[PDB]
DNA sequence: TCTGCCTTTTTTGA
DNA sequence: TTAGGATCCTTCAA
DNA sequence: AAAAGGCAGA
DNA sequence: AGGATCCTAA
């Protein structure tokens, strides 16, 4: 596990509260045991003149990607390990995703157990609306509701 | 002055080199010396919903206010003097700003001078330009060009 | 089955 | 005349 | 910013 | 985010 030092994650915390995204999704998906799969990801948008500062935070994190989509470029974490040690030392000077973090962290942790049963797969899935209520949330679809009606 | 707490200033320089703004003017007003006004404003943007934040930087930095505007809120600091105290705190942070808050800093150590000449209030609006080159400018309409139409 | 990566869209919140 | 504040707008860069 | 849908390797 | 324009009291 990469320790990171505490003015890179001072000044970054700042930044992923301004333009950050940490987003949690239940997708619907035949194949998984509960005919849906959760998706956790940090993100960090910037326009594509700025994609260089993007291309440092890759060096900086030490893991992630960066991938452009025209007029903005994005920073992406999704590898679950990582991501994890990454959250746990960002999180104590997040203020603005704060809960958002510390949510997914809870949600890494019981993923194992989430995949063993459908009454605790379904409250991970509540866990996963709770970031959503947190984040500016405008075009969601499957929620754990969703998952519920797909009871029987 | 005000001295800022060191992690304060570095969390807060991630926070502005992505929800921030630092703008400089140049207005035309016929009542002014030389038919224009030079307009200096640092500016944190957010939805109205985190105005408390907004409202906590006021408390924070010690001066500035904030306003809202229907579904965005916006902390401005506009007064010469804590500005200039501000910027120079927080401009070793600044990755992505940090040319801006130097050009600022820079007119308001002229701005004494601005007025002595025609020469001079062209060359600091000279540097107005080159802070709205830096920024994400899009609705600029008066720059130093439209000053030298004082050549009358 | 499961995870990570690829692609694209929506609607603001800057 | 001036500085600081008030109001409104545009176009994205999130 | 914050989702949506989808592929394919492990 | 990054402007443009208008108000007003000292
Ligand atoms: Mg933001
Ligand atoms: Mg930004
Ligand atoms: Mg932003």
């Amino acid at each position: 596990n990469t320790k990171y030092n505490k003015e890179f994650l001072l000044y970054l915390a700042g930044f992923v509260d301004a333009d950050g995204s940490i987003i949690a999704q239940i997708a619907p998906n035949q194949s998984s045991k509960f005919k849906h799969r959760l998706k956790l990801t940090f993100q960090v948008t910037q326009k594509t003149q700025r994609r260089w500062f993007l291309d440092k935070l890759v060096d900086e994190i030490g893991v992630g990607y960066v991938r452009g989509s025209g007029s903005v470029s994005n920073y992406i974490l999704s590898e679950i390990k990582p991501l994890h040690n990454f959250l746990t030392q960002l999180q104590p000077f997040l203020k603005l995703k704060q809960k958002q973090a510390n949510l997914v962290l809870k949600i890494i942790e019981q993923l194992p157990s989430a995949k063993e049963s459908p009454d605790k797969f379904l409250e991970v899935c509540t866990w996963v609306d709770q970031i959503a209520a947190l984040n500016d949330s405008k075009t969601r679809k499957t929620t754990s509701e969703t998952v519920r009606a797909v009871l029987d």
